[PDB]
């Protein structure tokens, strides 16, 4: 047989009971976080017999991502490793690229622009450091400092660097604001170079699909 | 009569009036909103006669705009159901497209790029799914988590993935501040991609309006 | 004379003194606001002296902002009044724009797009209704809700559409965080629209004069 | 000698070796400021030994970095100025630079686009002073004012123009927040308007180097 | 984007 793969009249049929079983599987997992609440057990176990029969029906990288998927429940049967198997449960999300046009192509654009995205994070990397031990050595003299340390300050670089925003900031002197007016600047000048090499792929990719 | 579609031959005078007649009932739409307050009724009436005088005379979507910015008024001739045509009074607001040369170029440009706006609220989607799973289980081992479920990260990966701006962030491990760090450089790069294509369509409709 | 315009060697000594005194005078008003603080009046006056003598010499725009510069200081010899000419006293810091070539350069920018910003605001009032009505309607059936009314709603409309962050956010409900989301998408793509004009025009201005 | 400055199947281990201890002395840098916090003075003489063995060997701009690296740790061998030396002992990240061909095209793009980068800087220092004097004066007549002078409104003006987030913002009447929304407003015109051209330098450094 | 600022280079939008 081996008619999935293919778009037939009898087949998109399939296709629309695996993104609805996929988005069933999610809706499961969002909701089973949930503090008010065994029946999602029961509707967790169908969508996995329905994965591991679509993968059986197809025995690249979506075929890891198909056994990703079903990995978290077959290992079910210290604690945090049981929490990355609970979170690793999430991957199921990726299986809608099967489907969608339109993820894959995000996915070639990733894998087109790695290097891109290496000096994009190295661009933070450096900045985060740079800012974060300014600011801290900004705040080093001032009674009750707002930075215990250099690694406390990351992440308040890391969200002015990204326009993210700190929200409270006033306990704060003058350097640390002067400083953090530079961060922003330059954060914003960082953020701004790489992207651009990124969209061009984005779009080359998508402009290839149509 | 058939004045209104052509602002000519002194016609200009019609459409000003329609324009305030607008602006005026926007006005008193806000400013019935107000704590600090029958009349409003009088000059919502009629603003209200004015809509329906137009539409009348004038018998695609600017039509159906004209009907729904009259249709909640005649039909207040569950509390929730108040409450949404309360709220669908708004689109009045739309009637201005009518006037508003470059609102049109925006109409059209939505319209053209349909599929540009699903994707990037398919990538806003999966990008809130992973990124508040991964907060969520990040912060599960802490006692009092600051986050209570999945679905409950939501917002916060929403604020984070547009650079808005969660506010105050403190009750977060080192986990959680990975994963929010995470959070914002993908949602810039996510943001970053679709909407270039959205631009450019308007630009093309700008100057083809021109 | 006239050697203001026609920079040469003593013409030049000229324009670093008249950048400097404009410097100072900036200087002196944000120090002149300061809590801890007629020694300022004195370099107030000087100041004044020196921009009524090369206006003088002078005798577009131009000369309006030098006239501007003035009138404040010769006005002090309802309050609202009173603060609102202490207020326009900032308008010296446009006198830059005679020595800097690049502010003429934004200037030029400015006249040359002046619908693309009209747009702009205009896209900015609509979103900014919608989302405060959306918002307000969303939250009026709470117990002790968040907006007392639309126009209360504004500020984070406001906030959010640019996501500049509205700050804490919790007191919310469900209806209230989803039309956030959108008010901030909403928020990324007008913005994001009639810009591209405004930086294409300025990028002429500015290799034009390059 | 001079086996550092090629590409010979000996010359990578030298240079995997020099980019080991530039992280492992940054890593050295932000563990010793920790909290918890001699053992990592030995870590530190054994950078500093490597460094000055490198340069000693190595004999522009990127020696000038080389020496910046260790002087201070020969510094030390008011209390402002150790604050000061501490800090620029940070400089050691710029080392790095010498074996990322990307971070060389970043310098390469700064060098290139000084006169952007100033006009950048001036637009922000003139919309500072702008919107700062501008919520001040507004806000001057309420009781208990949020800001006690222009200065301190330039952090204010500061997050606001680049779209970071001042944080809470409830204790200021309307026309502090209609000077907000405008300040926010301007600031991402003021942002967007010079960077483009930054980026095309960097692609064309960036292309250049491909 | 936001501030991932996108710096065009969709050939300028061709006009
Ligand atoms: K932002
Ligand atoms: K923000």
């Amino acid at each position: 047989l081996f008619e999935y793969p293919e778009s037939s009249q009898a087949a998109r049929v399939v296709a629309i009971i695996s993104v609805f079983v996929i988005l069933l599987s999610i809706v499961i997992f969002c909701l089973e976080t949930l503090p008010e609440f065994d029946p999602f057990f029961l509707i967790e176990t169908l969508c996995i017999i329905w994965f591991t029969f679509e993968l059986t029906v197809r025995f690249d990288v979506m075929n890891v991502i198909d056994i990703i998927a079903i990995i978290p429940y077959f290992i079910t049967l210290s604690l945090a490793i049981l929490r990355v198997i609970r979170l690793v449960r999430v991957f199921r999300i990726f299986k809608l690229s099967r489907h969608s046009k339109g993820l894959q192509i995000l996915g070639r654009t990733l894998k087109a622009s790695m290097r891109e995205l290496g000096l994009l994070i190295f661009f933070l990397f450096i900045g985060v450091v740079l800012f974060s031990s300014a600011v801290y050595f900004a705040e080093a003299g001032s009674e009750n400092s707002f930075f215990k340390s250099i690694p406390d300050a990351f992440w308040w670089a890391v969200v002015t660097m990204t326009t993210v925003g700190y929200g409270d900031m006033t306990p704060v002197g003058v350097w640390g604001k002067i400083v953090g007016s530079l961060c922003a600047i330059a954060g914003v000048l960082t953020i701004a170079l790489p992207v651009p090499v990124i969209v061009s792929n984005f779009n080359y990719f998508y402009h290839r699909e149509t």
